[PDB]
């Protein structure tokens, strides 16, 4: 009991500093302490009950600055604290957590498209580079299942990608997995039961409502019910066995829609609206303040 869906940052006209938390048990939203620096294209994650905001870019009136930052929000204090910065700025980053360690994957720095990957140790407040991916990927979706890290889709600067790869920590090695059926960058990628889901994104021509899932045993990708709304640069998380997608861009509107996927019925429903439409958020779940 008591867990909220936290959304940090995002983009609407400029990068945003908002931190807001949704309570699925009562439909309420809380506005919490703003990020110290506005950021879009970031990722969120949780370790030890603390919320982390990783990477991104500050698109502001005065400039566009890619972020190497890691910042930590403690729901007990409603305060953000800086942590050690990454080796490199990473906008349009993907993040996953393995056994209490944060992996920062890919992303962009100016015209540079990273294949590099680094790992944060919260107790030591240190980052260290690990093996790079086999592919340069920005707008990459990342998720962790069974202590293996998956990097899904993205953009290498020339083509959006249907490819995906898996990192095996004990060997510090990446291997390609079966590619998705659809090219996607800026998809929401998460884990639910024994599958990696890729929802939405941009294929180079259109924002997508399709959703497909990779079964890590059978190595297949299967489409599930599509979302009601096409969206790229959406936030995603999982809570109590359901997927939540937040915001994004549909080619017309920065969406405020939050949809929820029930795997038992293979259906999506609209569960709430964010307080304002935005794309490029970071999202994670932890205890309420
Ligand atoms: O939301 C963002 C930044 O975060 C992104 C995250 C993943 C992929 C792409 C971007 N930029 C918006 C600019 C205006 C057009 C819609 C995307």
């Amino acid at each position: 009991v008591g867990r909220l869906i936290y959304t940090a940052g995002g983009y609407f006209r400029q990068s945003l500093s908002y931190l807001e938390a949704y309570n699925p048990s009562n439909g309420s939203w809380l506005r919490l302490a703003d990020l110290q620096v506005p950021r879009s294209g970031l990722a969120g994650c949780v370790v030890g009950g603390l919320l982390y905001a990783v990477g991104g870019r500050n698109n502001s009136p005065d400039g566009n600055t890619d972020s190497s930052a890691l910042d930590c929000y403690n729901p007990m204090t409603n305060q953000w604290s800086p942590c050690a910065s990454m080796s490199v700025p990473r906008n349009r980053i993907g993040v996953g957590v393995i056994d209490g360690h944060i992996y920062a994957v890919g992303g962009s720095h100016g015209c540079i498209h990273h294949s590099s990957v680094e790992r944060y140790e919260p107790e030591r407040d240190e980052w260290h580079l690990v093996a790079p991916m086999l592919t340069r990927r920005i707008g990459v979706g990342v998720a962790v299942l069974n202590r293996l890290l998956y990097a899904v889709g993205g953009f290498d600067g020339t083509n959006r990608l249907n490819s995906a790869e898996c990192y095996y920590p004990e060997r510090n090695e990446w291997r390609m997995i079966t590619p998705m059926n659809t090219i996607r960058s800026g998809a929401g990628v998460c884990v639910l039961h024994n599958c990696i889901y890729a929802a939405g994104g941009y294929d180079g021509q259109d924002q997508l409502n399709s959703v497909e899932r990779y079964d890590v045993e059978t190595e297949t990708w299967t489409f599930v019910a599509p979302m009601r709304h096409h969206r790229s640069a959406l936030g995603i998380t999982v809570h109590q066995g359901k997927i939540y997608v937040l915001g994004g861009y549909d080619g017309h509107t920065f969406l405020d829609s939050v949809e929820c996927y029930d795997p038992d019925s293979d259906t999506w429903s609209e569960v709430t609206r964010m307080t304002s439409g935005r794309s490029g958020v970071g999202v994670a779940v932890t205890m309420e303040p």
